[PDB]
Formats: C-alpha cells, sequence, structure tokens
C-alpha cells in the first residue's frame, strides 16, 4: 500500500517559543503527536540538537527520551559536548507506539557535588529549534464498515488541516449545493481548530477519502450499473483504481431525499451501523435559541469552570515550580461594556502553605494582560472585578502562581542547603464566572468578528435567519470557496447548518429579515446601494480611501476617521479578491458580508486565504483585500450598529 | 548580484547610553536589526569587546547568545580573564534570521555559592560600544510584481535612510514638478522618521531603485524604443545594464495625466495587481479638515492611550526591574493657553501589590524631566500636567521604581532564594484631555517649521500652499523642493496632493496661501522690509537683533527681538539662507524661503534639509548654514497666527 514520508520538525509541535530550555525548575519537555488508527508508523528516529551547559559535570548529566512511561534511550554528556553544540540520533522503536503519543525529554544536572544550589540558573540545556522527528505512515487496509464514521474520512487525532474534497456531478442544483453545505459545516464542527479544505471537482476522481453525491440522475461516470434506491441511503464503496482510499457514495431518489440524507447525516451521526445506512424520517421538536452554540459560553447565566475544562487535569499543577494554568472561553464578539463594571468573578483556589509569609504571589492575566494579583501567606471567595476592555471572541484567562521558597543557606563555613518540595496547586471546580450584565450591541460593517467567530452569519446556531445567494450553474472555484467558508463558520461555531437556505435567483430576498451572503457575483438588485466600497470586475475595479487610518481604534467609533475621503478607480490584468461587508437596503437590522474574486486565480487566493487561520485571522474594518501580498484591510464606510 | 560588506557598530543600533551593563536583576541586552525582505545574509558573525567582573565565578558564569530565542553559542569567562577586557567573535547561522531580527544577550553569574544575594553591584558583565555586527547582504531578483509596493523601493524593515533617486526627462515643466512633488510626499509619508532623499538625474540612470517620468512627447533616454500609450499607465521594467536594480516608469498623454497617475499612485496604491496598471479615474468626495493629520494627534475629541500605542506590548512590562513605559505624543506646534491650568489626564495604572508598603513608587516624567511621583499603596488618578515643554514632539514615561523587602536571615544562618518578578500595566482606556487649548501663536520663527512644518502643513494635503520655482530649474532647485517636500509629508502622515507649484509671481498677487520660495525671492517681495539675509550671489547683510540669549521665556518679548545693526559683506565660499517672513497679502499667511548663493550652497542645503541631526538645531527668524554648521537667530517683527 501507499507510504508517505513525513518529517515533523521542533517547531510545530514544541511550544510557540519554539526552542526549549530545561532548567532544574522545569527539566520536563513534551512534544505530542498521533495517528489516525488506519496507518502504521516505520521506521522512525528523534533528532536532537542540543547545546549542554560548560558548568554542569560529564557523566553526573544526561538526557532522557521517553515515548510513552518508556525509556527510549539515555544520552550522557561528556567532556567535549560541554559546552559545544552536538547532534545526537536517537532511535524510536515502533513498537511501544500508540494512537496518541507524548515524548518527553528530561534533563539532569548536577554542576556542583558538594553545596549544589539548587533550582540554580548556571545549569541549563536547551534544545534547537531544528530539531525532528522523523518518521513514516505506512497505510492498512480499512474493515469499510459505516459504524465507524467520520473515523476513516476525518480522525480527530490527525493534527494536519483535513483535506476532504466532494465530487459532484456538475452543475449542482439548489437542493444539492445546501446539502453539500450542510455537510462540510458538519465536518467543519466536527474539525474544529484543525482547519478544513474541501477541494471540489466535478465529474472527477481523487487519491483521498472524498464524499460522491449521487441522486439517481446525473451520476458520476464511475457509478455505472448501480441499482436505484427507494430511501435516501449511505452506503462506503471503495475506490475502483486502488482499494487504499475509501469514498461515500450518498444517494437519493431527488434533491429532497439528499437533503433528508444530509440532515440525517448532520444530526442522527450516532446510529451509523453496518455498511449501508437508509434515513427515512428526520423532523426537528424546537428551534434553536440566538447566540447558542456548543463551543460558545453561556452568556444567559453564570457558568462554572467545570465546563470549561479541555482536560481534567488543567486545573491542577505539581513539581518545584507549578505551572500556569491556562483555559480558553470562546463567546460571541457582541459583548459590550457599558457600565465599566467588569465581570464579577469567583475564584475558589487551594495552594500550599508556604514555610515563610513571603507573598508567593498568584496572578491572573487575560491575553498577556496583568489583571490583579493576589497575596498568598486554604479555600478563599475573591470577588475578581476584571476591568475587561478588549475581550474579543477568543481569549485566554491564565492562573499563575509565582512561588519563592527562602531556604537555609547557613553560613560561609557551615554550607547546607535543602533540596526543593513540590508544591501543588488545584483552581476550585465550582468557581463561577459571570457575563449575563454584558449586553449585545455592537458596530456591524466591521468583519474582524466574522473572520474570528463569523458573528454576521452566526447569529444562530443552525443558520435559520441567512440566505445564500450563488450564480447560475457554478464552476468548480464557486462551489469550493462556498463549502469552505461554510465549513470555516460551522468549525468557528459548535452546531452545523442544519436549516440553511440557497437560491439562485437575486430577487428572491426581496422582503426578507435574514443575513443575505454573495459568493460570485454581486446581483444588480442590490448593487445600487452604493454603500459597498470595493467591486471587483472582470479588469476594473475602484475603492474608497478613509481619512485617517490608525492602527487601534478606539472602543467606541466615530464619524469621522470612517468617512470615504477619495475615490481611486483603475484597471488591470492580475488578480485579486474582496471582503466587503455593508447593510443590506431591505432591512436597517440586517448585514450582507460578500466574498468576490473575478478570475480563477482570485478565487485560488480567496481560497487559500479562507482556509489558512493564519492569513484570515489577520483582517479588520470594513473592506479587506486579498492580493499576492498578502490581504491589506481598510474601514472605509458610514458605520451603523446592530443590537439593542 | 552585487554584495555589499555591513558593519553595524553597537552604538548605532543599541539603545542611547551608548553601552550595556548587564547586572543580576537587569541580564537581558537586546539589540534590534531587519533585513529587506529582499536580500539574504550570508557569513553573519558577531564581536562581543565585553568586560566581567573579577568577583565572577569562572566556570559557573557565563554568557548566552540568543537569536530569536535560539541559542548560537555559550561564551564562558576563564579564570585568566576574569576581569581583563575579553575579545570573543561568534558565528551566526543564517538560516534562524528573518525580516525583524532581536539579538538578545543574557548573563548568569554568581559571585558567591551559599549566601550570594541578587540586585548586588559586586556581579556584572559590561559590552562596551566597539562591538558590532559584519554580514554581508545578498540581493536577490524580486517577482517584478506591482503587488509588492512599495517593497523594492521601500521595506517597512530597514533602518537607513531610503534614497529614492527620481529621473526627469529635463527641464520638468510646473505639472511633472507638482507630480513628482506628490510622488516624494507620499514617499516620505510612508517613510517616515527613517529619513528621505529625493536625488535627481536628467537621462542618467541611477544605480538604485528610481522612478521615471514620461510624457510621451518629451520621452527620456533608454525609453524610445518603447510604444505610445492611450492613457497614464504604471509599469515596473528592469534596469538594462543590471536587472537586479528595477525602475517605475510612469507615462501620460501629457502633464496632466501624469499628475493624474500620481494622485493614483499616492492614494489608490492598494489595489496594485500585476505589472503596467493603468488609472483612469482619481476624484475626491469631500475637503479635509484643518490641523487633520494622521501622525497629530486628534483635537476635536478626547484622546485615549489605545491610538497611541503603534504597539503591542508598549503598555505593558515583566520582570525584576520593570522597564520604562513610553508613550510618544505628537502634537502640533501651535497650541496656547491663557488659563495656564495645564492638561489633565485621567491614568487609569494598574500594579502588583507588594507583601508590605516599602515606598516603592512610580514616576511619571515628561521629555526626561521628571513630573510627579505616586506611591504603591486600581486607580484613576488626575493628573495635571504643567505646559512647560509641551512642542511638536515629547515623550511621555512611567517608570516604576521598586524595591523588594526581601529578608536575609540571622548572621548565622543565611536563607537564599530566587526573586520574585512583578508586572505592570497601564491598560489602553486612560484619556488625556486636548480640546481645552487654543491655536493662536506668534509665528516669525523657523523651529516649527523645521521641527513640524506649521504654516504649510495647516491642511495634512497642503491645499493651501504656493510654492514658487524658477524657469527651467536645474537638478540641485528641483532636489531641493523634493526634499522639503517630503521633510513635511514625513512630518505629517498624508501626502501632499493639494500643493500648487507655480512659476510666475502674478499668481501669487491676490491669493491666500503660505509663499515657499526655493529658487529666489521674485521682484514684489523682497522690499527690504521685515525680510533678511538677501543673498545676491555675490554679498549678503544680515540683522542682529539687538540680543542674542540662550533659552528666551515661554512668550516671546518685542523689546529684545528688534534689529540692531544692519552688517553687510561679500565672500568667496557658501551658504545657505532659510528665512521666514510675513506675508505682505495676507496677515495670517507667512513666506519660508529656502535660498542658496553656489551650488555648493544647494548641496548644503539639501544636505540639512535631508538629515535630521542638523535640522532639530534651527529656530528663530533666520537660520545660516555654512560649512560649519548651521547657526541661528530669531530677528524681525512678529507676527500673530491664530484668533
Amino acid at each position: 500500500g501507499p507510504s508517505r514520508d513525513v518529517k515533523l520538525t521542533f517547531a510545530q509541535i514544541a511550544p510557540p517559543p519554539g526552542s526549549m530550555v530545561l532548567r532544574g525548575i522545569n527539566p520536563n519537555g513534551s512534544i505530542e503527536f498521533g495517528m489516525r488508527s488506519d496507518e502504521v508508523v516505520t521506521k522512525a528516529m528523534l533528532n536532537l540538537e542540543y547545546t549542554p551547559s560548560p558548568s554542569l559535570l560529564p557523566v553526573q548529566s544526561q538526557l532522557k527520551v521517553y515515548l510513552n512511561d518508556e525509556l527510549m534511550g539515555v544520552l550522557p554528556v561528556t567532556k567535549e559536548q560541554l559546552g559545544k553544540k552536538t547532534l545526537a540520533q536517537m532511535p524510536i522503536n515502533p513498537l511501544f507506539i500508540s494512537d496518541f503519543n507524548r515524548v518527553r525529554l528530561e534533563f539532569v544536572g548536577h554542576y556542583q557535588d558538594v553545596c549544589e544550589k539548587p533550582a540554580s540558573t548556571t545549569l541549563w540545556l536547551d534544545v534547537g529549534r531544528s530539531s525532528g522527528l522523523d518518521l513514516t505512515y505506512q497505510t492498512l487496509n480499512v474493515k469499510n464498515d459505516l459504524s465507524h464514521f467520520p473515523v476513516p474520512f476525518f480522525d480527530p487525532s490527525d493534527n494536519r488541516t483535513n483535506t476532504l474534497p466532494m465530487v459532484f456531478a456538475g452543475a449542482p442544483d439548489v437542493g444539492l449545493q445546501q446539502a453539500s453545505a450542510i455537510v462540510a459545516s458538519w465536518f467543519g464542527s466536527r474539525s474544529g481548530w484543525r482547519g478544513q479544505n474541501f477541494p471540489v471537482l466535478y465529474n472527477q476522481l481523487p487519491d483521498r477519502n472524498a464524499i460522491v453525491f449521487a441522486t439517481n440522475d446525473k451520476r458520476p461516470d464511475f457509478l455505472r450499473d448501480h441499482p436505484a434506491v427507494k430511501a435516501p441511503v449511505i452506503e462506503m464503496i471503495n475506490h475502483p483504481q486502488n482499494p487504499y482510499v475509501k469514498l461515500l457514495v450518498v444517494f437519493g431518489r431527488d434533491d429532497k431525499d439528499l437533503l433528508q440524507a444530509a440532515k440525517g447525516i448532520a444530526q442522527g451521526n450516532i446510529l451509523f451501523r453496518g455498511e449501508s445506512v437508509v434515513v427515512n424520517e428526520v423532523k426537528p421538536l424546537l428551534p434553536r435559541k440566538p447566540y447558542d452554540a456548543p463551543n460558545w459560553v453561556r452568556t444567559d447565566r453564570p457558568v462554572t469552570f467545570g465546563e470549561l475544562k479541555t482536560y481534567e487535569e488543567q486545573l491542577q499543577s505539581s513539581g518545584l515550580e507549578p505551572a500556569a494554568i491556562n483555559v480558553s472561553l470562546n463567546l460571541p464578539p457582541d459583548l459590550y461594556l457599558m457600565r465599566s463594571t467588569g465581570i464579577d468573578m469567583d475564584i475558589n483556589y487551594r495552594y500550599t502553605m508556604p514555610p515563610v509569609k513571603d507573598s508567593s504571589r498568584m496572578d491572573i492575566s487575560l491575553n498577556n494582560q496583568f489583571l490583579q494579583s493576589f497575596n498568598l501567606s486554604l479555600d478563599g471567595k475573591t470577588d475578581v472585578s476584571i476591568p475587561a476592555l478588549k475581550l474579543g471572541a477568543t481569549n485566554q484567562l491564565r492562573f499563575d502562581f509565582e512561588y519563592m521558597n527562602p531556604m537555609p543557606g547557613g553560613s560561609v563555613d557551615n554550607c547546607i542547603t535543602f533540596q526543593p518540595v513540590q508544591n501543588h496547586v488545584v483552581i476550585g471546580d465550582d468557581s463561577t464566572i459571570d457575563f449575563s450584565k454584558y449586553y449585545h450591541f455592537i458596530p456591524m460593517p466591521d468583519l474582524r468578528a466574522f473572520a474570528n467567530a463569523g458573528f454576521p452569519f452566526s447569529r444562530m446556531a443552525d443558520l435559520s435567519q441567512t440566505i445564500t445567494v450563488m450564480p447560475k450553474a457554478p464552476n468548480e472555484a464557486q462551489m469550493e470557496t462556498l463549502l469552505n467558508t461554510v465549513g470555516f463558520i460551522g468549525a468557528q461555531t459548535g452546531f452545523p447548518a442544519i436549516n440553511l437556505t440557497v437560491t439562485d435567483d437575486g430577487s428572491t430576498i426581496q422582503g426578507k429579515d435574514a443575513d443575505i451572503m454573495i459568493i460570485g457575483g454581486i446581483p444588480d438588485k442590490l448593487k445600487d446601494d452604493k454603500q459597498i466600497d470595493l467591486l471587483v470586475q472582470a479588469t476594473e475595479s475602484w475603492v474608497k480611501t478613509p481619512m485617517r487610518q490608525t492602527p487601534f481604534p478606539g472602543i467606541v467609533p466615530d464619524e469621522s476617521d470612517r468617512a470615504a475621503e477619495t475615490r481611486s478607480t483603475l484597471t488591470s490584468s492580475g488578480a485579486m479578491a474582496a471582503v466587503i461587508g455593508f447593510q443590506s437596503p431591505y432591512n436597517d437590522q440586517r448585514s450582507v458580508i460578500a466574498l468576490l474574486a473575478d478570475s480563477p486565480r482570485g478565487y485560488e487566493m480567496l481560497n487559500d486565504a479562507v482556509n489558512d487561520s493564519g492569513k484570515r485571522a489577520t483582517m479588520f474594518g470594513s473592506v479587506a483585500v486579498i492580493r499576492e501580498s498578502g490581504i491589506n484591510s481598510l474601514r472605509v464606510g458610514d458605520v451603523y450598529y446592530v443590537g439593542h
């Protein structure tokens, strides 16, 4: 079977800073990696480029490698490697590996053997960011059972961006488009932060796990002599060229049957069994609530920290120096602070009584911004008022415990020291955080929330109040960008779009209360609003520039730094994509976000910018222009507030 | 491609104390540099001529060399070189170099082993300012794509002056002059504090990247083969001799199309695509308000610290000794307060609560001068800044001075530990009022012009600004015009797009706008009243204002600033005269004249206007720039601008 040779380095598995330093207080460095439970590793090796300390002793210092609680090897320090950068090759036995492994490097060092100062900064060993673990994956044969779903298509263990191409049969219909969008949104919600890309190709066949859409009419070229189905059925067959890649052929009589199948897949994914699964009836019971997403916190009532734990071992730490506890809480980017009172949180922290009252403080930080420090000299219910002014869509709350332990040293001749004792730190699980007093009222025309959270469309979980307009007979690129943006919206939230509406005519939205989404060409029905700032055409394009451009604006905007100063029009022969956001001419409380290109290369740029989270989270303002030189954003046009 | 050896001394890249000392509380010494993004660094080595402390332990004390959090090598101190001067060269791996690199040196020291105490002045390692980085840049070939604009001409990762020569077609008319001035203003505004220089050549291709201006009738050299165009196009072609340098060719049917192309390049440059960009329609919607410049602070509303960061972690610090938090305020030089109460600001600082009140404080200072102090024993303090040094640019520095009352045990039992760090943060919500001021100042001086360009930069777009130029100017006068326009544009944050370049004095008669004389003073001017330093290329006369006292009062006096003697003399050298006076047509408008007597004088004037060290030392109403520097004096009548 096929076997790839991936060589992951130390710059994408190690902490953000990269090169880690192994001191005496934190001598453990862990890097995590896993396989998709289908491919088997072979010929795995670890290359370490470390530079020991010139002070530590040669033989009494060593670097231990632990794959999973098993010492794979021990590299000692020699007299020549005392202060020189040395390359060490460590073999990794491909037998103790599992679905998820954490290679842990532990460094022990001793510079003095008589009166060594524990936790001294003279001893250190830092691995280089050029290190890497080279391992080859070999693909095995899948059992071909729909019970394991979506394991063969999408495995949550893989950290690489999910690549799931969808193959239509050319010129999708109205129902087929919305069903494919539902499936893509479900896959994006299943993926999450991993990032998802759906390369769509018509009447072709890739060499990767794909999804084949069939409706008993306009079937792909290779779905020949297949019997018609009475009800929507989902069958998992193999590729005819090679049996080492599994497809997903969804069937149905008409577009409505395929939509029912997609709804059953997105919702009833827990009843999948065997190989073929027939859907017969799917009906809801009650609608969803606004601003209610599984990934977003509950703003209606205070939520405990127990509902904000990714793993059970998040709210506890140990060791000579207790590490900082980091918690993530996603919330909608509509929190507007009116009374400047902030949020009130009660932290029920339990700590260790220090030997002396030396103020082993504890600090709370929000996005690397110190909020307040509490003395430490044992649960305490403190009412912490957070002066929150930069609460966006995603943040990170850090509780650090700066422990300083005085150790009796004695005198010059009477050198006596004590080894450090480990301190246990735990945050109270009953601790709560309140977000009820925060209101929902913000400037609408900004798309920073759209790129970070998708707020304009993600008002409700199932996207009921959203209408996406598509051009007649879409090509590959238009459907590709549609699927990509729908999957991104679904991943930013926690629930897929089940009640989304797709239309091919631009006059069908006249008189409806919904958020309009333009994917291809802006229809002439609403193009006359003139609030659309940047328009991309075959070769011409005109943009409007504001009066003042500030890198960091204030909390409340002003009508003086957003008015269009000059309008510049020009034409060229290059590629350029545009992301614009304006007010709908049919309602004063809804918005329209349009992603538009002109050429296939522009669509490719738009897809590369939307799929990747590095280039997408760097846009703000009202308008964004994506070109070969990345993406440039500007805040032009009048501002209109949304909310109450 | 050509290789240029570069030696960056430690003086021009480190903070301006000259040298850096690495103590036990501040062992981090940082050095920032950048890469042009179109060149690759090869054979980079770091030299260090440092002195350690003699009380250091030889093996248990070393220094690191981190390049973007990557240890290139560690240097220990041997017993023989414990107190002596130590020179060491370390090879730097060019693979980890990026657009903006920060080399941080960390020093670890241990003078004792059983009872060593931090914050002690017995252990130290100081690097002299004789060291520097030795690296050889190697240019590459860009993709010739206009989407990366103005990347090949101006990179935000550079630190040296941006020399951008502009090749015209010879004897440019008013339209070409105005277009070149607009382009130079835009480039200077994009550059900013990096320094701007715009040499001009006629039918001479330069070595560096340049901009070519064409008209389809007076075609310059090496462009006769290019076919005629139907509309103003912007194309970036390669230099025929050496392709590693790029030239920006601007075409147009006539001067009006060239001006339109320049206006489009200035404003509509965010959507350049591929190559040969055709600009057709560039029209404005509404005019610009006075005192509306991006770099200058907004006076219509109270301004917060969020709009004055220009950074990400400027309002916060950490470590044992929290570094000072500096915020720069760029105010216009036209500010007058009769109430004399001073501007009030609402500081919302917060800090780490120390264990016991030990008189740890925070000092707020302005222009490197102590202003106020607050004890740390989390607030909305109203601080009234006395307006005594508020000029055109300043620096507001909050320095959190701490001292930790850490115990040390008894004489027979000394305790050991590691000192804890403390974080400080101001918060991007502290506002400062600036609407309680008026715009009324006596303006015969040149300090506001040299520092901010006030009389001409009242409107960021230079709408009411008339610059005269001689008939068929040479390279020197055009260079002077381009340089002064670029400087005015860089002091502000908006390109001068609506400036008016004229050639005859008939347009000056009956027009409400400031005057900028470059070539020479016209006949209607230089009436020998309120005008000094008339240089007829042979002799010159200067007036002494009866007194020359450094550091005058805030409000100037009229008894001292009065002409006493008119000394006339003929010489054989070269001089440049900067003269500021009042226009006879309008009382509010003013006339600034930058003139020279000889080509060497024009060169000295261009050099003075280009740099910034010799420009900040210019004040008064008259400035004479000779081969021995610039000397200024305040003479003439006083006229007030403002209501």
